């Protein structure tokens, strides 16, 4: 299973 989550603030 994959999971990738990215924030850019
Ligand atoms: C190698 As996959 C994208 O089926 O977790
Ligand atoms: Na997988």
């Amino acid at each position: 299973q994959y999971n990738n989550q990215n924030s850019f603030v």
